[PDB]
């Protein structure tokens, strides 16, 4: 019960730091405007650092889509999943509110809200988000799969570079979400809810798809005591 | 029986995601045109992520030239090699067709097709493509070698950074191929086939060269007794 | 012991040489070169790969702190004597100023400029800036503490690259506010060399409070030592 | 003898091929400036990922020095014989010139230019430049020695990435002063091909002195090997 509180607090603090660093590096700085690689790197090294710092404490999900993928995959409970999602949404909004406070009003702008970009339709955008989140979930699962042992070698860096990879494509379409908490945080703070469902449906469907594809298509477990049913039939 | 189907599906899905992410990061030019480092990084982190995610399930070739190189020192049969190459070509075209569908019409353009750049001749270009794939094949062979030292595990980041390295040079000459499936995918979707043989001959010759150089010249592997007999009995 | 004695001298010398090289490379890459002005990613990468290279090269010799704020975090956290902490902080401040003085004498006079001093940027107030510096150093210590946690013995992990990328991460945000410090020695070094002490306390209070916060958060809240025989 | 063994021939060939590929990729990414001029980070990354890839591919075969300064650092630090050191240096210089000559052949005449030769930049004096080159090669050699240190536990690939990022780090500073050498073979290769030898001694004295300094500092001052079989047990009793 104490260990669970430490895990929920870690999930809160991780999303707080991720959103604070992520959005802050993505803001329109007039003296030196951030590049697609620079932003991809900020979110990428953000996740990679927090997985390194907090992975052994909570699993370092830092994303409700990842927690949901984990609910379908990891032997996690619906109780832990709810407490994690709630901690991530609270941590994210706290990170976006904290950043607002420390950033001068002139720069703040859209506070790096997820917005449909380059005349992309919501239907085209929801499809990108699905694939952006699918590849992250595939990588996260492979990097943390206990059956693999110490073989992944670089889980934090791999997971981090997967977030960066998502951003190198995603930025052009939606500003890149892959995370419902990262989307809700600046949307709640700076009132902007433009096609918000895309940043929820996309990541969540992509995460569930990736979780089902990994755990039951690509690398499923061996047959359980359900084989006794096939013997009885 | 199931394991082989899972491996072929992984090879298909890996090339689908690689081509989708790779090309998509190389086109997308509004009031933010992608840089050589940005593109190198997209293809590089693309392969690295996919080797990490799918290596343990298929070997994560994601390249017909890599599968061909592996036909000499990866314990890949001609049957598996054919099924992998077919899965990669199908996955790649599916990734390029999917990207076309999701990208607004005006941005699409060439769809990041491999094309001769900065007035480079096809002969000069095919030589670049040979060396770009030779170093990649050299890195994959060492990275998957039990004798390379370290602890068990595949360095997915090392392989990824080899792809990025290839792009830092290759972009200027051909838009960097190193992968015949990555070349065919936007060529089939768009209809552009200008100097298409360079993107097949270059990676394939470079891969076979790197495979022969590693396995016969540089670090000849330890033969099992059955393999050794395939050589001995397969003489006089 | 004699063996134990040489080891401490090697550690203090490594901390000196590490801060010398870090400040020399870091500031030098951040200078306003006219032919090619450095980008936020380029600078983040210079300081990032700087710490990562030094952690790789010197970690097994001193712990590769290269920062008085992290040295202070090991005092409250990874419980070390006040003697080593003082010798490390003194070595880092000496190494840093030596690195900044060496760089000054290596760069032509025209391009030296402000010598990459930490300065309040984009009209950020000192109070807003000290809050940024707190959070930049907090994430760094959290990452350092986990990468070097005694309990993380077995699998080596990637401490040098991870720590390196955590410094780069802090720069991708921090550059816009203060030019990014996260390190009181990196701030003092060009300030002593080129007399520019504008809002200097921010670059001391920010990193130090952030480091102590991260050390207390890791050792008392997040991952404390086991209180009893329950799990030891 | 060492000379008449297959393994030694493979190591010398590996050192030749590594310098060939390094110089070919490195210079080519630094000179290619038509309607897309390369940035300091882009070039740093090309040379950086170049060394990292080659250390990964060839490290287990020859030690992947790809640099006469590194070979010299290893000579001073008792890792290689004077015979192997000579054969490595000769292979690196031959490989480098072959890599620059090959690149010249494949690059259109309009973009070749000075072929990314090391040249004193931003009005830096040769004395200031030789001091930079010393510190660039010193940190590199410090990283190489730790990355190939049997006493240090690491995960697969990470030592080659660390050496690679050390080369990039050097370039992020060095580019502004000399175009960043850290390697006498990388300097000689386009100088022989293009015919430009302006302040060439800096690119030899700088890296060689920096490498010897780093080798002596690591092996004698910072982290020397054990002297006795009882040394590690003598440390253990301090609990
Ligand atoms: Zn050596």
């Amino acid at each position: 019960s104490i260990a669970f509180s430490r895990a929920v607090f870690a999930e809160f603090l991780a999303t707080l730091l991720f959103v604070f660093f992520g959005l802050g590096s993505a803001l329109n700085w007039p003296q030196a405007l951030p590049s697609v690689l620079q932003i991809a790197m900020a979110f990428g090294l953000g996740i990679g650092t927090l997985v390194q710092a907090l992975g052994h404490i909570s699993g370092a999900h830092i994303n409700p889509a990842v927690t949901v993928a984990c609910l379908v995959g990891c032997h996690v409970s619906v109780l832990r999943a709810a407490f994690y999602v709630a901690a991530q949404l609270l941590g994210a909004v706290a990170g976006a509110a904290l950043l607002h406070e420390i950033t001068p009003a002139d720069i703040r702008g859209d506070l790096a809200v997820n917005a449909l970009s380059n005349s992309t339709t919501a239907g085209q955008a929801v499809t990108v988000e699905l694939f952006l989140t699918l590849q992250l979930v595939l990588c996260i699962f492979a990097s943390t799969d206990e059956r693999r042992g110490e073989n992944p070698g670089t889980p934090a860096l791999s997971i981090g570079f997967s977030v960066a990879l998502g951003h190198l494509l995603g930025i052009h379409y939606t500003g890149c979400s892959m995370n419902p908490a990262r989307s809700l945080a600046p949307a709640v703070v700076t009132g902007k809810f433009d096609d918000h469902w895309v940043f929820w449906i996309g990541p969540l469907v992509g995460a569930i798809l990736g979780s089902l594809l990994y755990n039951y298509v690509l690398f499923p477990p061996a047959k359980s005591l359900s084989e006794r049913l096939a013997v009885l039939k």
